[PDB]
């Protein structure tokens, strides 16, 4: 679910999903179009594609379970949709951590009109 993803993001990065990643660039918190602005935005682009791989799943509301082994995220077994959702979120959270070094506040509340064009998954 979105709230669980938000908790995962905070755990991983120390940033609040809202407002750090809810309106960032072209794809974070509300993707759609344009060339991703930076590596963080690309995390959200891939995350969006990842959810797009699951048309018959409901990633916003469906809850999954995960644990930490060391600091590593381990998705626990639930339904097929839950497992696949968890893997998408895990990847994104790790991606955000990997790219904290280039996270830029200037991409927060990024205006829609600067995001144009379709980019294929
Ligand atoms: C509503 O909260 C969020 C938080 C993060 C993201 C994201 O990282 O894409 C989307 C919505």
């Amino acid at each position: 679910s979105l709230l669980e993803f938000g908790k995962m993001i905070l755990e991983e990065t120390g940033k609040l999903a809202i407002p750090s990643y809810s309106s960032y660039g072209c794809y974070c918190g509300w993707g759609g179009k344009g060339t991703p602005k930076d590596a963080t935005d690309r995390c959200c682009f891939v995350h969006d594609c990842c959810y797009g791989n699951l048309p018959d799943c409901n990633p916003k509301s469906d809850r999954y379970k995960y644990k930490r082994v060391n600091g590593a995220i381990v998705c626990e077994k639930g339904t097929s949709c839950e497992n696949r959702i968890c893997e998408c979120d895990k990847a994104a959270a790790i991606c955000f951590r990997q790219n904290l070094n280039t996270y830029s506040k200037k991409y927060m509340l990024y205006p829609d009109f600067l995001c144009k064009g379709e980019l294929k998954c």
